[PDB]
């Protein structure tokens, strides 16, 4: 019993964290096989960041301009190339601690663990969700750039995020491991703002099912709703629309607890209407949206 | 910016997790040097748990009755002894991945990371606090016994907890790595209940400082309180007393934000007698007490391991 926000064991990722230096800029890199991946803005000065021409800045660099440090061992850079917003530094040594891995691009609502690093040294691990506005509500200071988000579903590390920047509201923006940003963001100091952040409805429903599995039933009601009526209400609370795909995703949890998805949708409608009235659901006074249907089945069952 | 419940990197501990089997019972073990540590109830059947005589159960077991498995390699048990509620299995191979470590017993209110394992395989890491009633609000299923709690001090892993059991309310009980339980619990299938819990006051204050560092300042007020007046109010709301030691420990955060500890206590006093009034602090509608003053400083300054 118990329901906690849990991150994946970070060991497989810690063995990949290296320090990358280019001139005066120092950030984190992901050393997999003989390649170190890091944000391409490592080649920029603060006076280049407004309108950087990365192709132009990179062509002026040689391998000896990149200092890669794995622990106390300096790695020799034998090549450098750019793929979208990620710099790929070819090194002379394959990482012996390279886990079984793949690069995955995730969708909003998906969750992942973040190993926050500074100077190639892991400092902490936390669990995150990709917000519907493509930002992550992380905990990142200056120097955390290059820290990665991942999932470890059996033996294989799926790298899904690389941290690049913090937006003026304190939220974070980054790319998949192929350097493509999540969201309408660019790696430049130009005025950028996240879209209105909404609640991940499917995740709140999943967490309400996790509450029923752990014994909590106070919020249940004898109502059902249509998918359309639910969405009209949920949208008024800044909740993401629930699609038929989301309803199908909640099927296993619906079958396990004996509560139809649209019946649980009516409980959610009521919770948004009344608040919790001094009660908690799984030790929380707010509706949690950073547990996917998959995380609920993995943690509870 | 950002404030998350963050656990220490679990890598140094993952390299120590092994599977321990005794008959039909299978749980997790901590392999450090040539010793595997695990709950002593691994020797018990479901009937033995009713009233176990662990010396009697242990004297009947030989080394080959314990199957230790490190990944896909079976470790040969060359000795077995018991220290309090922990079984120590001597093995023929020293763990090459043994980190720099020490065994520490923590005090209630102190926090640590838990590497939840099943069949010697780590499945997740989470942060938690030793509640003042000596339970941990963990996330543990059957087969999680032997999962450990730890902190990291630079390169040293301080093992502070080993999971043993779940109480009827869903909360968890375990021991330090010397087998001494945290709290008035025993390793036996019998009626046991946690005492009424309290809020870790110094940790709530630390989290209020973390909110201030992050730009959440609505709860700040012009007022201050005496340490004695604050405690009279805290006692009323099942909040742990704030000692002068706690006030000193919050000093660096008090200096960084420019808010005196007793100035922040008047905010906390108001939060108890008035609530949050529909507002949140760091995205939370409740006062968080599972971040110590050290966790706040560590997270907000970027300390690495
Ligand atoms: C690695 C630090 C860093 O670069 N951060 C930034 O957000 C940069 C600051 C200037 O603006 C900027 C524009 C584009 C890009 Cl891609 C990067 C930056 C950074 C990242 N995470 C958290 C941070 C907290 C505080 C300062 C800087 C942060
Ligand atoms: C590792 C499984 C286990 O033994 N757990 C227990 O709590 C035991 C169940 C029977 O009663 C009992 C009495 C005393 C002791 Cl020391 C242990 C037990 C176990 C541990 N954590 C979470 C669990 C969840 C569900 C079932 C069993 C759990
Ligand atoms: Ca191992
Ligand atoms: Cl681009
Ligand atoms: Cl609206
Ligand atoms: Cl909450
Ligand atoms: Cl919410
Ligand atoms: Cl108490």
């Amino acid at each position: 019993s118990g329901f906690r926000k849990m991150a994946f064991p970070s060991g497989k990722v810690e063995g990949c964290m290296v320090q990358v230096t280019c001139g005066t800029t120092t950030l984190n890199g992901l050393w997999l096989d003989d390649v170190v991946y890091c944000p391409r803005h490592v080649i920029c000065t603060s006076e280049d960041m407004l309108n950087p021409n990365y192709e132009d800045l990179l062509i002026r660099k040689s391998n000896h301009n990149f200092l890669v440090q794995a622990g106390n061992v300096q790695l020799r850079v034998i090549g450098h190339s750019m793929q979208n917003c990620v710099l790929k530094l070819k090194v002379d040594t394959a990482n012996p601690k390279t886990p079984k891995y793949k690069f995955v691009r995730i969708q909003p609502g998906q969750t992942f663990s973040v190993l926050a690093c500074y100077n190639g040294s892991p400092s902490g691990v936390y669990q995150c969700a990709m917000r519907p506005n493509f930002t992550i509500k992380g905990s990142f200071l200056n120097g955390s750039c290059g820290s990665v988000g991942f999932n470890i579903d059996y033996d294989c590390v799926s790298f899904c995020y690389m941290h690049h920047m913090e937006l003026p509201t304190g939220v974070h923006a980054g790319t998949d491991l192929e350097g493509n940003f999540y969201g309408p963001f660019v790696d430049r100091q130009t005025a950028q703002a996240a879209g209105t952040d909404t609640t991940i409805t499917v995740n709140v429903l999943a967490w309400l099912y996790a509450a029923v599995i752990n014994g909590d039933r106070w919020f249940l009601n004898r109502f059902t709703t249509t998918l359309n009526d639910f969405n009209l209400v949920a949208m008024k609370y800044n909740y993401e629309p629930l699609t038929q795909d989301h309803v199908d995703i909640l099927g296993p949890l619906s079958a396990q607890t004996g509560i139809a998805v649209l019946d649980m949708c009516a409980s959610l409608k009521e919770l948004l209407q009344n608040g919790m009235n001094g009660r908690t659901i799984l030790g929380s006074a707010l509706l949690e949206d950073e547990f996917t249907p998959f995380d609920v089945v993995r943690q509870c069952s």
